[PDB]
């Protein structure tokens, strides 16, 4: 019987920037392809700066741990706007950073920016090492731009 | 030893709209004030269209269930861009909607829009009824604009 | 200092069948495209018969509830090898089916088979109704085969 | 048909002390303002000594990890009545303290007292370091009193 | 190297009222004793108005479901300041109340007050029916006062 | 440097009764065999009266929902010492029983007793119906005794 | 229409030993009393060897972290049949023990035995140190026997 | 009124390999028997390479922590195709591996292969040490083949 909703405006509003789903998909697929080429089996995830996972892809033959790991890696990379390889080394002086929920301070995640600000993280997991995971995440990032 | 991150651009990017924290705070505080005036004790929550909770306020004397309820109500209102009072009545023909995670199909949540699109939900819980919760949520929405 | 692992064989082993990640991706992308064409904003998920999510895609402008909903819908469809639209109607005589963990008995999920057995479920959420979600899930399934 | 509830009294009862929602809000808003001034993007949380979160504010541009981190920091500070910067250093001799649920032994949380007893913790997260988070949490505490 | 914490005062503070642990224990033990006398095997819980569980007792021979049930019942009773037997009947007109987290709208929980305000809920579970659970919860409440 | 632990005795102690792991395994395997014979694919679970799961078996080709369902069914059957087929029908007059954590009021679970008291529940899930699940659970129970 | 349940017997059954609820309560209350005497504010928990929590008591003024900590400490002590003070020191050579779910390798938990086998753990948390927590847990254990 | 589902084929499909439930059961039972012989009380788990737990067995007298530990150990062993004893030692150079969800880098888990690829992990927990747990897991693996 009743209605209707309020419309905000002016300085009550601000805008944020994101990858399109199409771009995030393009990036994630590029990571898998690079891994599949090298005979690796990986899961890939793209997480928005807002915390939401935009894309996930579970590779054929990938380990059952790789899916969530890739997700947490992307989340970690976009949160601090840095490769998870780098972030893992801050734990020497700031070891309780890993106690932050949703994070995995392990190589395989790398950020993507727009106007110098992080908009997404691309996470990979499943390769024999996180550094190799990250190589594929970079390959994922590299189709974006340029 | 290594760096650096990729910059996306062009049609790989899109923008989204949100309430400012200041506006969301202003709205949430307005809901409490309206409840406090009528002698009610409530929790209030503002949830962004992206799913993230932007503001929560636990009223003095509020029930221990009101906090999470207000959060889920705001989440529900912004998800379907409608008052939770209305959404609760769709359950007659679509009863499994309540089985959607994060939702609470109970009066007390109302949406806020920008350019005809939902950007936030304002949720309230603690009053003797959800319809009264919603009155205060509307009072919260009403300071935005106009 | 020590090793190594045991190798099973013979009737101790059996094989299972799955969609490739490439096929699951192709299907999920087809669902989004069909929704985007009709101006809808949806999340899509492909879940393997083994319970594992293989692909997720969060549409631009999709509701924050759509992601997990699509996942649970695909899981539900592949578990019972039936559209979630159909499964929702069994609740009249079997109402406690919805109490099964991981399920969402709501239109939007449809199964994919191999040799008459379910191998994947395709789930969609975000459209004004689950029946419309399911139309797009069918469009997703339809690029597979034929 | 039936009623009614029992009323306790005398030495069966005791009283506890808390910040008002208005005071907790005032403090949390003061932390954001101090961060916003220095160009930082942070989430802020005020947690009661009873464990309940009273206020949360998610700053514009804040990292998606900052919200829960600020909450756990405030919880940690009020639990031990000490800055989380200090508490993080006890881990050298008591490293399993971090294994306590709900805690984050990382700078950014500081306690607030009443009659020499902790009543609230103020947590901040999002700045380049926890020590800087804590500076803003102190600014939040500083509007209370004096 | 650094310190120290802020002290709040005046109208920045408010007081709340609670059962003592001794009183809550006395009540919970009285419920068990009444059940044990009638040959029943039950779990008992006392939950504070702030949401925190103060006391739990798992009866010998009690069902493995009774512990958490008693907890949720006490939480539900103190949240709405009413017997869970009564609250269960509001579901006819307000069926989505049960969707509130932490609740169990089933007989066995009854509130305890101080100055006309709820301070605790006493929950019982394990007897052949919730109405019988509630009888024992009332016996628990009855040693308080009078 | 320090020790040692206290030894309780007398009326401070009581004994409880359980199925052996060997018996629970024998029963669970008998359920699978009966299902496999009829061409059904099911998961089976044996849960102790204390709430602990003693045995689980995931059938080949079983649905991904069957594992947890069988567990919750066994838990439900041993909690109320009755078939879940029967317990599902109490929901007409006691519909909030399903809101008890850990439960699934759906046919497929049946209790096992010792000295007239429940000691275990045997749960099955995966067949086209819960009544058929329960037939196999009974076959599981039937190898015990007699 | 149908019934009835199977009765196991013989070597299909085994018996286990436990503290009575009365004994567990007596012990937990003794721990609080010893802490209250020394002016400490603590939560206490008694956990059965089967994993189930039998008793919890939240002290007046206790920290909001103490409740769950005491529970995990009791669980840890009864799992390994040793003081958590001792168990914390095994982490030097076996550091991944803390990664076991439900555990907290921190002083405050001590086991109780029957016939040389663990039957319960008594956990305490809230004092300025775990060693002091454990002193009170020992006082709790000491009223049992002798 | 509507139907029916799509059938995938060709290169849209791939096959995976698994232990049969019968083989997994045979292995798990062999581990228990070897432990029971040496007077040890353990829980055993077999987890598929896809992440799903196929078999669990809770030994008589086993610690309440052993069940989940064995599960996580099997999951960890099959994820990296290596004994958890070995994997625990990678933490020296890759310490954040333990932060991967679902894992427990502690001796007691060993992999089983088919065609040089991991298909299952066998996990054991409860013995005085993980190395001894692993001995029994190997005994479990050893009945498979040869």
């Amino acid at each position: 019987p009743a209605a209707a909703p309020v419309a905000a405006r002016g300085g009550e509003l601000t805008q944020s920037t994101h990858l399109t789903l199409e771009a995030a998909t393009k990036a994630a697929r590029a990571a898998v392809e690079a891994a599949e080429k090298d005979g690796r089996h990986v899961s890939v995830a793209v997480v928005d700066r807002n915390g939401n996972t935009l894309v996930t892809l579970r590779g054929d033959g990938a380990g059952p741990q790789s899916y969530d790991s890739a997700d947490r890696k992307a989340f970690t990379a976009v949160s601090w706007n840095a490769p998870t390889s780098e972030l893992a080394k801050r734990l020497a002086q700031a070891p309780t950073l890993k106690d932050i929920p949703g994070t995995l301070f392990l190589a395989g995640g790398t950020p993507v920016t727009a106007k110098g600000a992080p908009v997404a993280g691309i996470g990979v997991a499943g390769a024999p090492s996180g550094d190799l995971d990250e190589q594929y995440a970079r390959a994922g990032a590299a189709v974006l731009g340029h």
